[PDB]
């Protein structure tokens, strides 16, 4: 009746295969409708064709600082462990959706921002800047003004305290930069990831604003993060589920973004990721 013993430390391709299916039933039933990130005026606000917003859950920009800026964003909302609006799942953004970028961030009041990517990796671009470099001017996007204080450099990632100047209003950000990625069956390369949710959670926690997760197409190293994030926070409260499972915890955050994490590699780390921290913690 309180597992203070949380005994869950007890083939991965079929548990993730059946979150491959599910998504295949949603379509096939028009579940969860990406109508307006499918409006001819929008086909350039998307990294990928087959990676769209639900529309439900999709985040609306209000904010408005031109005769031009629509209502739209590659962006989901995910609920915490006490509701939605904890999390916000995004890709890397594009030379046309920089301001649409940092709208957001700013109209939802998002003090954190965890970029699971590169700039290139593999020879190839991932996301376009959208963050201040120190020693650097301003970088305007808009009539948001990106700065950039200072930034610890630690082993696998950067911390970057960004001042965005919209308006003469000032705003700090948190800029968490994750450049290399601790793969699945290195269960020794996991820490740094947790190093992280650590990091993050030691700047925000219970806060009423979302942090703002994005990797390059937002659904794969975002879900594992927001997923991994998610069970600590549980962990962190013994409020886990007496049946939880990594297997449900992606199902439905499955429902808020598609294909939340998309690769069994990634699944599997979610879950290795789960039993350390339970192992630990004790
Ligand atoms: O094999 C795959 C996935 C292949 C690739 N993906 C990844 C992607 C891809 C390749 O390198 C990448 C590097 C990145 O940094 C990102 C990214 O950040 O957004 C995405 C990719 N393009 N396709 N998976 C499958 C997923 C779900 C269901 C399936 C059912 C049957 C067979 C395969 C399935």
């Amino acid at each position: 009746q309180r597992e203070i013993l949380q005994k869950f430390l007890d083939e991965f391709a079929n548990e993730f295969l059946k979150l491959k299916r599910q998504s295949t039933k949603y379509k096939a039933d028009k579940t969860y409708p990406t109508t307006v990130a499918e409006k001819p005026k929008n086909i350039k606000k998307n990294r990928y064709k087959d990676i769209l917003p639900y529309d439900y859950s999709r985040v609306e920009l209000s904010l408005i600082t031109s005769d031009e800026d629509s209502s739209y964003i590659n962006a989901n909302f995910i609920k915490g462990v006490y509701g939605p609006k904890a999390y916000i799942a995004t890709q890397g953004p594009l030379s046309t959706t920089l301001l649409d970028f940092w709208r957001m961030i700013w109209e939802y009041s998002v003090l954190i921002i965890v970029m699971a990517c590169m700039e290139y990796e593999m020879g190839k671009k991932k996301c376009e800047r959208y963050w201040a470099e120190p020693g650097e001017m301003q970088l305007e996007f808009g009539p948001f003004s990106v700065s950039c204080e200072a930034e610890k450099r630690k082993s696998d990632y950067i911390i970057r305290t960004l001042k965005v100047k919209f308006n003469s209003e000032t705003r700090t950000i948190y800029q968490f930069h994750y450049k290399n990625w601790p793969d699945h069956d290195v269960p020794s390369s996991i820490d740094p990831i947790l190093e992280l949710i650590w990091d993050v959670r030691c700047y925000q926690e219970d806060d009423s604003v979302p942090i703002c997760i994005h990797c390059s197409a937002g659904c794969g190293r975002t879900g594992v993060i927001c997923a991994i994030d998610y069970t600590w926070m549980l962990l962190k409260d013994g409020i886990i589920p007496e049946n939880f499972s990594v297997f449900s915890l992606i199902r439905e955050m499955r429902t808020q973004r598609p294909s939340l994490v998309q690769t069994q590699e990634q699944y599997e780390l979610v879950y290795n990721a789960v039993l350390e921290l339970f192992k630990r913690q004790m």
